[PDB]
């Protein structure tokens, strides 16, 4: 109508740790959002969408990387 | 048979800029690679596969994080 559609509307609200992530995830601003998403897939096979606007999504995606990257 | 399959084996070789990139993706050692893979998604719609053992792939990545960060 006159909105945009992120693919992640609702983020998630509880920090947790890397410990449970085999995928990462990341959309920047598109046709259908004027922001930036982080979405993630957790090792038991579910999709979740976490947000920047957190200090501690930055710091458990963080340590996903430098998991991956010593990987 | 006694091997793995790693979601991605031929790499990318052309060093090139996020202007076209909207989407990344990234999958760490699994039941499947025992390493980690880079995946990433051009905005044309396609889907390559980069590798971190190369230095201006850490760099042309963490220009898509600022901007994507920065949004």
């Amino acid at each position: 109508a006159k909105e945009l559609r992120c693919q992640c509307i609702k983020t998630y609200s509880k920090p947790f740790h890397p410990k449970f992530i085999k995928e990462l995830r990341v959309i920047e601003s598109g046709p259908h959002c004027a922001n930036t998403e982080i979405i993630v897939k957790l090792s038991d096979g579910r999709e979740l969408c976490l947000d920047p606007k957190e200090n501690w999504v930055q710091r458990v995606v963080e340590k996903f990387l430098k998991r991956a990257e010593n990987s």
